[PDB]
DNA sequence: CCTTTGACCA
DNA sequence: TGGTCAAAGG
């Protein structure tokens, strides 16, 4: 788990067509905060990863 | 503390 | 067929 500045707890594991790859759902945890993050790969580029942030953090940016 | 995996209900 | 939690280990 790459630490970019937050705490995330991996959750779930499903595969999607059109992009033969398994998706992952990361959920940030914090005493009073809870945000979700999605990570997907690019069919034509297994090295390229996508990150989507849904929500907001109410506990400053950690290490 | 923190994560990998199998099943529900319509 | 989609989207999520829950039991256990170093
Ligand atoms: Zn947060």
């Amino acid at each position: 788990l790459l630490d970019d500045g937050y705490r995330w707890r991996k959750y779930g594991q499903k595969v999607v067509k059109g992009n033969p790859y398994p998706r992952s759902y990361y959920k940030c945890t914090t005493p009073g905060c809870g945000v979700r993050k999605h990570v997907e790969r690019a069919a034509t580029d297994p090295k390229a990863v996508v990150t989507t942030y849904e929500g907001k953090h109410n506990h400053d940016l950690p290490a």
